[PDB]
C-alpha cells in the first residue's frame, strides 16, 4: 500500500535493514488495521509520515522501524514483549520511551517533565518524538483551535530548540514556523501575504546565488593558489526568525537584510611559521569581500569586521549585505573554518 510511497526513501539502508523496515510497516499495518485519525484518514498514514520524516533525515533502521511502530502500545493489544521477539530491545526501548512519554494527540508540566525523565533512556527516544511532533503540526488543521496553541507553545519551549541542538535545522525551521502559523496567526497572515514568494522560490533563488558564488570563488587563481578549499552554504529567513527580529530589534522587513543570507566557510593552504597562517587566515577572508563586491553590487554601510573586531561572544567574520539575483538585498557571511563556531 502507502509502503511505495515510502521503499524509495530507505534506499540508504542495506537489504536487512530494509527488511525489518518492511516487516515493522506490515506489523504497524496489521496493529492499526481499522484505526482512523481525527482526519478521516487511516491510522497507518500517520507512522508512515513519521517513518517518512525520519527517512529523510537517513536515521538509524531500528528508528525508521521504532517510527513505525511508535504508537503500537498505546490501548493497542501489542504487548511490548513482542516488539522485543521481533524488532529487538532497542525497536522496544524506543517505542516504550515514545508511547510512556504522553503520545501524539494526547497539566502539560507532566508531559515536559516525563520527555526530561526519558533523555536518560536515549536521545533516539526524542528523535521520533520530534518527527512525531513536526507530522502533528502539518495535520494541526483537525484539532480544535484550543489543543492547536497548547502543542504549539509546547513545540516552540520544547522540541524546536531540541532539533537545533541535535544539529536539525530543517526540522526545527519548519516545526517554529508552523508553531508560529498557529499561536500567533494573525501576525503570521500578515507577514506570510507580505513575502510575495514561497518558500519554493526562496530556496531556489538561494541555490542560484550559491552556484554564482561556488563558481566565482573557484575561478579566482589567486584565492585558489591561498585556499585548500572552500564550502558556500545558504539560508533563506524562515517567518518565526523574521517576526521575532522585527519585534527584539524593531526593524520593518524592508529593514530584514538576512531575509536571503548566504555562508562562506575557506579553509586556507597550509603555512611555514604559525605567524605566516594567521595571516593567510584573514587576507583569504577580505580577499573573497572584493571578489563578492565585484560580483554583487554592495549596498552602502554594510560591511561588517568582525576579524578585526570580534564579538564579545569571541564572534569573528566578515559580513556584507550586497544586491544579487532579481534586484535584492542579499546578505553575505565570509570567515574560515577555524572562525567557524
Ligand atoms: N552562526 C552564528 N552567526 C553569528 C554569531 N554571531 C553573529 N552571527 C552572525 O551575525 C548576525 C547578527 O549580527 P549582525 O549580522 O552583525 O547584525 P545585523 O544583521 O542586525 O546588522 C547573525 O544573524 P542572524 O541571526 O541570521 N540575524 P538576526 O535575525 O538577528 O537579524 C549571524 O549571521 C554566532 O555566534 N553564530
Ligand atoms: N549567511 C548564512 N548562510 C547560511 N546559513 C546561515 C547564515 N546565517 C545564519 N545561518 C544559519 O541559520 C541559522 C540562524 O538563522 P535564522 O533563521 O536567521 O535565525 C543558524 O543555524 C545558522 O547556522
Ligand atoms: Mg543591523
Ligand atoms: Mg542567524
Ligand atoms: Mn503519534
Amino acid at each position: 500500500g502507502l509502503w511505495n510511497r515510502l521503499e524509495p526513501a530507505l534506499a540508504y539502508l542495506a537489504p536487512e535493514e530494509r527488511a525489518k523496515v518492511r516487516e515493522a510497516y506490515r506489523f504497524a499495518e496489521e496493529a492499526h488495521r481499522g484505526q482512523l485519525r481525527r482526519s478521516g484518514e487511516p491510522y497507518i498514514t500517520h507512522p508512515v509520515a513519521v517513518a517518512e520524516i525520519l527517512a529523510g533525515l537517513q536515521m538509524d533502521a531500528d528508528t525508521v522501524a521504532a517510527g513505525l511502530l511508535h504508537d503500537t502500545l498505546e490501548d493497542c493489544g501489542v504487548a511490548p514483549e513482542e516488539l522485543e521477539r521481533r524488532f529487538g530491545p532497542t525497536v522496544r526501548r524506543i517505542v516504550e520511551g515514545e508511547t510512556k512519554v504522553s503520545k501524539l494527540y494526547k497539566r502539560r508540566a507532566e508531559d515536559l517533565r516525563q520527555m526530561f525523565i526519558a533523555m536518560a533512556e536515549d536521545v533516539r527516544i526524542i528523535i521520533v518524538k520530534l518527527a512525531d511532533r513536526l507530522h502533528n503540526l502539518r495535520t494541526l488543521e483537525h484539532m480544535p483551535p484550543e489543543k492547536q496553541k497548547r502543542i504549539a507553545q509546547e513545540t516552540l519551549e520544547i522540541y524546536a530548540p531540541l532539533a537545533h541542538r541535535l544539529g536539525m535545522g530543517q526540522l526545527k525551521w519548519e516545526l517554529e514556523d508552523l508553531s508560529f502559523r498557529y499561536l500567533h496567526p494573525e501576525a503570521f497572515a500578515s507577514l506570510s501575504a507580505r513575502i510575495q514568494a514561497t518558500q519554493e522560490a526562496r530556496e531556489r533563488l538561494i541555490q542560484k546565488a550559491i552556484h554564482l558564488l561556488q563558481e566565482t570563488l573557484a575561478r579566482d587563481e589567486l584565492l585558489q593558489s591561498q585556499l585548500q578549499g572552500f564550502e558556500v552554504t545558504g539560508r533563506p529567513k524562515h517567518l518565526y526568525s523574521i517576526w521575532k527580529k522585527m519585534e527584539r530589534e524593531g526593524k520593518t522587513l524592508e529593514q530584514i537584510y538576512d531575509l536571503l543570507a548566504v555562508r562562506v566557510i575557506l579553509d586556507p593552504k597550509p603555512a611555514p611559521t604559525r605567524e605566516s597562517q594567521a595571516l593567510r587566515e584573514k587576507q583569504v577572508c577580505y580577499h573573497v569581500l572584493g571578489l563578492v563586491h565585484a560580483l554583487w553590487q554592495p549596498i552602502p554601510g554594510r560591511v561588517k569586521d568582525y576579524i578585526a573586531v570580534p564579538k564579545p561572544n569571541g564572534y569573528q567574520s566578515l559580513h556584507t549585505t550586497v544586491i544579487a539575483l532579481e534586484g535584492l538585498p542579499l546578505e553575505v557571511q565570509i570567515r574560515t573554518r577555524e572562525m567557524h563556531r
